RNA sequence: GAACUCGCUGUGAAGAUGCAGUGUACCCGCGGCAAGACGGAAAGACCCCGUGAACCUUUACUAUAGCUUGACACUGAACAU
């Protein structure tokens, strides 16, 4: 769903954008194993500060 | 059910110990034999009814467990023909 990146994973990824991706591919893998968090509105707010202050 | 509980012919819910006619018979036991009293025993089991019941059977009706087909969800990423 929309879930925002972190890696360097193949041809969705930009180092975080947010994506239209199945639960399956969200869970488990993206959702954690790395690489990724879970966009609840709470992380598109965090995360977004990474991007404006780094 | 009660009886002081005879046989005939005929009558009769159609096979009479009780009716009608008639015949016969002292009163009362006991030992016997089963002919009858449509004997006793079982609201006939056979048969037919009841818009009875119960099971069982099938290409009766309508359901359903299970089996089976497909879709969605659990369940993904890359691709290619």
């Amino acid at each position: 769903m929309q879930v925002i990146l972190l890696d360097k994973v193949a041809n969705l990824g930009s180092l975080g954008d947010q994506v239209n991706v199945k639960a399956g591919y969200a869970r488990n893998f993206l959702v954690p194993q790395g690489k990724a968090v879970p966009a609840t509105k709470k992380n598109i707010e965090f995360f977004e500060a990474r991007r404006a202050e780094l």
